[PDB]
């Protein structure tokens, strides 16, 4: 989840990975949930 996010997200925004995460369905749901333990995705 930690590494895969970098390779998958790569540059899904380029703001001056969290970009998709802020959504919560795809990335935040699947990867953050299996790499930080205390993952928070309310």
């Amino acid at each position: 989840a930690l590494q895969d996010l970098l390779r998958t997200l790569k540059s899904p925004s380029s703001p001056q990975v969290l970009n998709i995460l802020k959504s919560n369905p795809q990335l935040m749901a699947a990867f953050i949930k299996q790499r930080t333990a205390k993952y928070v995705a309310n």
